[PDB]
């Protein structure tokens, strides 16, 4: 089943739009106690919980598929992860689901240093490269991240001992209010070019933004969640993916909800408005269709919420967050390349390149190396706009070492139903707005990974929030 | 209300049996037909029961004790929760943290360690006559050093041989470590360890196993180590850092209240089971006093070390029988002491191998303003805390001789407890590789679920919840609707 989402390029086809996905639901409709808006992990979790608990639930989704900001496309026997990819057993909510759905043994490691070039390629200007062992890479990143995170003498353990409760130590607020650039400026004289370049590339990989617009405290939050170490981060952020792709995982939620007999759904159904009435809420599609339920779980992403009409009017904090928007404009490009030895390659090309961080991520059945490449707002490319330029950015990660057989990507920035990649905050945004983003709104429960407490911005945060939403609805409806 | 479980001692009152707990359920019964019977109201049974009742199943919970919680429960004594068994939790523990967050208790934790005032040192005792004192930074360094040597069997402290701890056979080299004892591993590195390194190492690993150096699986420790992030700090974070402000019984109550609130929960406490028999369309569960209960499926959460007391029909597999015969090795003695030294809030100690309590920390301050110490003993130098109060007081005092007097002791003897026969699961060499599949296996209409044979945080509160979640899933799949 082909989605409208996604792009693929090959020499023989050029650039084409729309790729297959297990996430595509057919037929698109099968038609209420609850309406759930959005079929990403947050909506899937809420819907699964609610239907299992006995509630008649209508899921309305703008796209032709489930998964939202995370979905996979199987092409020539290999799953390409268009958005959210990596998971770990230190991520409570996603791991709980993985184990309950018995997919704990269905993971693959992204890193494999068993053969090939077995090096990290650091490029700090367009004309040269520095190569080092993965051990040296580890040491370099450890050194730079130590200096970056050591605001309190314990790399964040003192100012942020309980990352689920950011104000537990009052002084954390000042780090939430700090930009990446402001922190770098404090340690600048203590960083070599190699340290600073790898550091900036890594922290911008995480934020998808710029040094000026990314919150230092939010990175400290990721760091803390991961165990306050570089290896903790690598383990949680980039180590383990589904063998069969994320869309296989999303299906499990879908199949369970569907099996209850209490699931109604409409795909290709973008909501334009949500109005609170007496004892119920009314949801209206762009095309005028109306749906009514006792409660609504709205999972529309933060960067998309300004397109919706709510009455009653949303709070001041909700509006300010929505209008400012989060900063992650990550470009994620998959390249299937003809260099077999690059399975064990990693690269940082910064700041001159429109893709700044990349890894060997797998081998396709055709025996080609799969590279996953990441770009941010500091030097941004829209991968769809000019494939020649996209290929150039890919190539410049390791000039003269490979030819590209395939590109696969989804443009999250230009996606009207995402308007950005995963949540990453501006300085001060989380401390100022998190409470407002999580607050009650009559018959509407606002739930999205964007404003979770723990693994905020992760698949895990989506599930945390969907679980909360279902709990709220169940308690309110008795 | 007062449980039959637990002990307390004060100079004024002497030793008394039975302590209060929010885990005590009154009235002890509210009673079919029954869709499911869940045997045991520990975290495994509570999770299964909550999931099942919420999913619409008429569920009967049968519990031997007068309380919920099983191997984890708290007693509030003069406003302080004493953790009788399972205590510590962390957000790197998937199943317990999921429950904590969903019940909105993520902000209801307290840190055990507080080094902001007081003696602020680690006291290492390797013989009865002297002590070595060091900073907690030096303590960290000592343990990091010793645990590095202990765990580095593969050059990466376990990451190569056990990359996926939920799948122990992923790498073939792991089985030989599961089959290795603590003593066999130490023998491979003995010449590389100072007395201080080996003493603190052996204390720490025996803290974890509750067993002996000879009967404790090295691979099982490597499993804990891996689950925790393959570092000493990961271990400390996951094993001993954060507890519930209001005690574990407050957490257990949340599961109870949700299950009860469905209107689909039947229950009987003080109802020990003697047999479970698979019949044609149902299973029959019979109590010690002869009462019979019938349901379509049974979730049996009776612990491994207690299973041999139960009569099953049909007979169990060789693997399940052999595990329940051999038994797990954790005979941990856990003793709380409310003490008169205020400065010991920031104290930690290891006294090894000469003391019957080996590992201890300052864990809190009671409302009365007294330091709370928690003390742990293993099977290499074991004490039954209820046998002789004076011997128990002696063991406590020898952790820091001449520094404090004891105002109160609080403990439960897990070893002699007929419904536990041991503390948390910890395996003999080769036991998990040989028996884990057997222990997890279907048995007609009976689902065997317990932390003792979980895949991830096996032996933890987390593992109990993992297993309870699996059990409800199996039942819902097999029964439908
Ligand atoms: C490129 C990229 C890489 C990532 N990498 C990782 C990773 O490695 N690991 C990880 O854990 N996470 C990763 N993330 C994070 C990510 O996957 C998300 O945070 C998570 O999936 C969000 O789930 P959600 O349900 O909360 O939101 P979404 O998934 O965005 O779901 C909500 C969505 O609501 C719908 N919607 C929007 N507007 C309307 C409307 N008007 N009407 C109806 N429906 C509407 C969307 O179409 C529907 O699917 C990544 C994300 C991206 C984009
Ligand atoms: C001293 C100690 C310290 C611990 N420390 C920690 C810790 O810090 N953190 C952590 O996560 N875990 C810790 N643990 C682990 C521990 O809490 C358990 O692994 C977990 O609680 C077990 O849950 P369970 O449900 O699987 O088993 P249990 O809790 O044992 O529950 C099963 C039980 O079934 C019942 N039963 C037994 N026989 C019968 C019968 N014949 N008929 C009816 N019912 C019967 C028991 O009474 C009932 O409660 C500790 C355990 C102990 C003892
Ligand atoms: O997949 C992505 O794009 C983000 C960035 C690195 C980890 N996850
Ligand atoms: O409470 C206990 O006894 C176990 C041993 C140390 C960590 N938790």
């Amino acid at each position: 089943m082909t989605s409208r989402d996604g792009y693929q390029w090959t020499p023989e086809t050029g650039l084409t739009q729309g790729v297959p996905s297990l996430g595509v639901i057919s037929p698109p409709t099968n038609i209420w106690d609850v309406i759930v808006i959005g079929g990403g992990y947050c909506g899937l979790t809420a819907t699964r919980d609610l239907t299992v608990a006995g509630f008649k639930t209508l899921l309305l989704e703008a796209r032709d598929r489930i998964g939202g900001r995370s979905w996979s496309s199987n092409i020539d026997g290999y799953p390409y992860e268009m958005g959210g990819t990596w998971v770990h057993w230190h991520q409570s909510h996603v791991w709980r689901e993985i184990t309950r759905y018995k997919m704990h043994n269905a993971l693959s490691p992204s890193f494999n240093f068993s053969r090939g070039v077995n090096h990290f390629q650091l490029r700090t200007n367009p004309t040269t490269s520095t190569y080092m062992t993965h051990e040296a890479e580890d040491e370099l990143l450890r050194s730079a991240l130590h200096k970056f995170t050591n605001v309190d003498g314990t790399n964040g353990r003192t100012v942020l001992p309980f990352p689920h409760d950011m104000f537990y130590v009052p002084e954390f607020r000042k780090y939430d209010e700090m930009s990446y650039s402001e922190r770098i400026d404090q340690i600048r004289d203590e960083l070599s070019l190699n340290e600073r370049s790898s550091l900036e590339a890594f922290i911008l990989l995480c934020s998808g933004g710029t040094l000026e617009n990314s919150s230092f405290g939010e990175f400290l939050h990721w760091w803390a969640m991961s165990g306050y170490t570089y290896q903790g981060c690598m383990d949680c952020l980039m180590s383990y993916k589904f063998k069969d792709g994320q869309s296989a995982f999303a299906r499990r939620f879908w199949e369970e909800a569907a099996g209850t007999g209490r699931l109604g759904y409409v795909f290709g159904c973008p909501v334009r408005s949500v109005v609170n009435e007496r004892d119920a809420a009314r949801v209206t599609a762009r095309d005028g269709r109306e749906f009514v339920a006792k409660r609504v779980v709205c999972t529309i992403p933060l960067n998309v919420l300004s397109t919706i009409q709510f009455s009653p009017a949303l709070s001041t904090e909700r509006i300010s967050a929505m209008q400012a928007g989060h900063v992650s404009m990550c470009t994620k490009v998959h390249a299937e390349v003809d260099n077999k030895d690059m399975r064990s390659w990693t690269g940082i090309a910064y700041p001159f390149n429109k893709l700044c961080y990349a890894i060997g991520d797998g081998t396709t059945p055709a025996g080609n190396t799969h590279l996953v490449c990441f770009g941010n707002s500091a030097n941004h490319i829209q991968p769809d706009e000019d494939v020649r330029e996209t290929l150039k950015a890919v190539g410049q990660l390791a000039p003269g070492t490979f030819g590209v057989k395939r590109l696969v990507f989804h443009n999250w920035v230009k996606d009207e139903f995402a308007k950005g990649a995963w949540f990453f905050s501006r300085p001060g945004m989380v401390s100022e707005c998190l409470q407002g983003l999580r607050e009650k709104h009559g018959g509407v429960v606002f739930a999205n990974s964007d404003w979770a407490l723990g693994w905020r911005s992760f698949i895990d945060g989506a599930i945390e929030e969907g679980t909360r939403a279902a709990r709220v609805v169940l308690e309110e409806l008795g």
